[PDB]
């Protein structure tokens, strides 16, 4: 994501 606030799941 680009954002950080979201985690590779």
């Amino acid at each position: 994501c680009y954002i950080q606030g979201c985690t590779l799941s």
